């Protein structure tokens, strides 16, 4: 019974009961549960106890440049606590937490650990390499470090638990409901990493509740030719209204026989949604069509001009389209190819997947791979092998075999796009499924990150739910105890909280009205749960902090277009450092899966900015999507809209140039402090000028932009609430408070144009890595978009193509547009929203 106690707990801190039979054709999600236990108790059993309990959070990148300015003692500083003991050692850089930890009583079972947030500061590496450290240096703070015993390893422990062709059957096609009458029929198709190998189409018949048709579609591919991992796509057009996809070779690598009846997937009145196995829950509502299968199995050198050509192909843009002249120079000419590893996603496609001579051949070409591992890694290219343009498993097993050497630092930082991209494998089982499962189980840090993302996508997608619930399945029986526990904790508190926000809501206007009636009703349900909810929980976007009891007498609603609930919590610290609550926004409404992407491309942005000695001082605040159309934000304190900034000086509405530094200088404690306010808006205005222009995001009304009263700007509520053109927001408050009215410059104004052009080179530098990213961020955080002419966007700019002259001038261009444009187009967003 405690199994069935514990696969209870298990559903429920997933979100879908993973023994769940109603939607499956067959047993591979059961199969694939069997498959993880072996990668998990492997990981389980390779992890260091101790290190697993803290998780110490490092880096092995050079400390950048703009750091070492802090400090050039060559010694820096950490203040060490005791209750009011409080000492204040000084370090060197290159010293470790031990040797600073004897030093310490030279003025065992002691560690440090940062005062108010479970993070530590452990292992063996330099101080300069832990990241909290490098967040100290980076917004100027002491590192205040309590000292307390190891967590207990104990906590962590884990319970002990053919030449034929190839043809299908068309039965029938059933709907239970139906508005004029038109023809309908259906198309098969057998795709391969979304190339089309072969189609077939059925004759036209009247629509009507029940088609049938029970005709056989023979396909010119033979069955010895399928690939494994090869799709049979269904659709229905009458306009495609509705898709289904069948896996031709099963997960035991055995060809498909028998009656299927599949329930369908709708279009809306392209995106990885269209590539899944997975049939739609729906029984009750959907389409479905009923199919039969009745049919397992298993030196020269290249002349000079020709290079040239193979060269030209390979420095094109992942964007580029292969011509069947371009395939057949890179097949053809394999073995050279074989010796870029830059070419190798252009080459793999242009394997004729539907040969299984020629499939083969890549595969030998496969073994010959000497170059491929030599390779410093790539993500653009790791990242462009596991997209939708390649289903074969040893092509994606490479990509990922190079993902292998990621630290976890960076591991941290496209965790989301991995995790995004397992819709792009044909199998529940995947050897990206197991990096990741691996990872997670791995570090602490990763797993609190992978639980969530991957809890995300199971409450709120029908169509890849399934795969995803049994690979967090998967990671729930390796965490330990203590993750479990704190995983209960927080689903409960976000789960009680959510109730909250949906019944607030329902009680609550479409127009901008808040009353006492409301925030009564809010507070007395916050009074309800108040009184159990768990003491503590840990803060999902930051799992280093503790988050406490509410402090009701600070929670509201907010008088937004939804109703989200601003809620301020007590840390649950005593070590922690002030009385500021953690303040966290909560709110049904918005799909946050879109917010969730581009922060995290943000933070690409940053740690590339990075690698070339630049920070633009973004802030890409916590966000996470909890379920269906909900989730929480983090709240910047200390932070105000620019419309607001705008409605308290000039009227409530209508532009004042002036208003924004009247405010900062206002806001600064000092003219030294409010001149740092002015370098840090020039910084971080760039910074969203680049990042957001790059992106295609930079239009945006005045609401949606907000400053810090230290000077930093950053941009919110991005997919997307509120829509001339410009390429982003650079208006005559923004130039004012650099030094500017009119086209006169400025040094600040000077300061910010070439940080601009500094930052947009730097990324114009991965190009690839961006695109891949762009296109990946389309077909799996969109609803649907379009395939060539969305994703094309971002090279345009991105400036492909061009040198750097042009490139900077290019944008220069941009900036000029918006000094042109002044307050038009923020004055017309005004108009629109009255
Ligand atoms: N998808 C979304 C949704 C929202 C929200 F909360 F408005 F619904 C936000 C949001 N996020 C915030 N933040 C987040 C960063 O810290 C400051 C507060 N503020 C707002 N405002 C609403 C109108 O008055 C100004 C404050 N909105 C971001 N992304």
């Amino acid at each position: 019974e405690e199994s069935q106690a514990f696969q209870r707990q298990l559903t429920a801190l997933i979100g879908y009961d993973v023994t769940d039979v109603s939607n499956v054709h067959d047993d591979e999600l059961e199969f694939t549960r069997r498959g993880l236990v072996t990668p998990r108790m492997a990981e389980v059993a390779s992890r260091d106890p101790k290190l697993y309990a803290m998780h110490p959070w490092v880096t092995s990148k050079p400390l950048p440049e703009y750091l070492w300015k802090k400090i050039a003692n060559n010694c820096i500083f950490i203040v060490i606590h005791r209750s009011t003991t409080s000492q204040t050692i000084k370090v060197s850089p290159d010293d470790t937490p031990g040797a600073i930890l004897q030093s310490f009583f030279t003025k065992q079972d002691f560690v440090l650990r940062v005062c108010g947030r479970d993070e530590y500061l452990v292992g063996e590496t330099p101080i300069k390499n832990f990241q909290w450290v490098r967040h100290c240096l980076k917004n100027g703070e002491e590192i205040h470090v309590v000292l307390d015993t190891p967590p207990d390893p104990a906590l962590d422990e884990v319970r002990k638990e053919c030449d034929r062709k190839f043809r299908v059957k068309i039965r029938g096609i059933d709907i239970p409901v139906l508005n004029t009458d038109l023809t309908v029929f259906v198309e098969a198709n057998i795709q391969h990493g979304q190339q089309v190998l072969c189609q077939r189409r059925t004759s036209p018949k009247p629509f009507t509740e029940e088609v049938l048709w029970n005709v056989w579609l023979e396909f010119s591919i033979k069955i010895k030719d399928l690939p494994k991992g090869a799709l049979l796509n269904l659709q229905i057009y009458c306009r495609l209204l509705y898709y289904v996809n069948l896996l031709l070779i099963d997960h035991r690598f055995l060809l498909r026989r028998g009656e299927y009846v599949l329930h369908m997937w709708q279009i809306s009145g392209f995106n990885a949604d269209k590539l899944t196995s997975a049939t739609n829950p729906d029984k009750e509502n959907s389409m479905s069509i009923s199919i039969l299968l009745d049919n397992h199995p298993i030196r020269a050198e290249m002349p000079n001009q020709l290079r040239k050509q193979l060269e030209a192909i390979i420095a094109t843009d992942p964007l580029n389209p292969l011509t069947a002249e371009d395939k057949e120079l890179l097949w053809h000419f394999r073995y050279e190819s074989l010796k870029h590893p830059k070419a190798y996603p252009k080459l793999f496609s242009s394997v004729k997947w539907g040969q299984q001579e020629i499939v083969a051949k890549t595969y030998q070409l496969l073994a010959r791979r000497e170059v491929w591992d030599q390779s410093a890694l790539d993500v653009g290219l790791t990242m462009q092998l596991l997209d939708c343009n390649f289903s074969d498993e040893n092509v994606r097993a490479i990509a990922v075999q190079k993902l292998e050497s990621l630290e976890d630092d960076d591991v941290l930082h496209y965790l989301l796009q991995l995790v995004q991209a397992v819709k792009f494998e044909p199998y529940h089982d995947s050897a990206l499924a197991r990096f990741l499962l691996k990872r997670g189980l791995r570090n602490k840090r990763i797993g609190h990150f992978l639980f969530w993302f991957l809890r995300s996508e199971i409450a709120q997608s029908r169509h890849y739910q399934q795969r995803f619930a049994v690979i967090l399945e998967a990671y729930l029986r390796g965490c330990g105890t203590a993750m479990l526990h704190d995983f209960t904790q927080q689903v409960q508190v976000i789960e009680m909280l959510q109730k909250v926000t949906l019944d607030i809501k329902s009680l609550s206007a479409e127009k901008y009205d808040v009353s006492s009636q409301v925030i009564s009703q809010l507070k007395q349900k916050l009074e309800n749960l108040q009184n159990s909810l768990p003491e503590s929980f840990r803060v999902p976007y930051d799992p280093g902090l503790k988050a406490g009891a509410l402090a009701i007498e600070k929670c509201k609603v907010m008088a937004s277009k939804k109703k989200p609930l601003w809620l301020e919590f007590k840390c649950a610290d005593p070590t922690a450092l002030s009385n500021e609550t953690i303040g966290i926004i909560f709110k049904h409404g918005d799909d946050l899966r879109q917010d969730m992407l581009i922060l995290q491309i943000l933070r690409i942005m940053e740690s590339i900015w990075e690698t070339e000695s630049l920070d633009l001082c973004l802030l890409p605040y916590g966000c996470i999507s909890t379920g269906d159309k909900i989730g929480m934000i983090e709240i910047v304190k200390d932070a105000t809209t620019i419309a607001k900034i705008q409605q308290s000086t000039v009227g409530n509405t209508g532009f004042k140039d002036e208003v924004l530094n009247h405010w900062l200088k206002e806001k600064s404690p000092t003219e030294e402090k409010f001149q740092a306010a002015v370098e840090r808006f020039v910084y971080s205005c760039a910074g969203y000028c680049v990042a957001t222009f790059v992106l295609g995001i930079g239009d945006r009304h005045n609401d949606n932009i907000m400053i810090t009263e230290t000077g930093n700007l950053f941009h919110i509520d991005f997919g997307h609430i509120l829509g001339e053109r410009v390429p982003f927001v650079l208006t005559p408050d923004f130039l004012f408070v650099m030094g500017t009215s009119g086209k006169k410059t400025s040094p600040h104004f000077q300061k910010f144009q070439d940080i601009c052009v500094k930052a947009y080179l730097a990324l114009r530098h991965h190009t690839n890595l961006l695109i891949i990213l762009f296109s990946m961020m389309l077909m799996t955080g969109m609803p649907q978009l379009t395939s060539k002419e969305d994703i094309e966007y971002i090279r345009d700019a991105l400036t492909v193509g061009k040198n750097e002259e042009d490139a900077k001038k290019y944008f220069l261009d941009q900036i000029e547009v918006c000094r042109d444009k002044g307050w038009t187009v923020q004055f017309n967003w005004f108009l629109h929203l009255v």
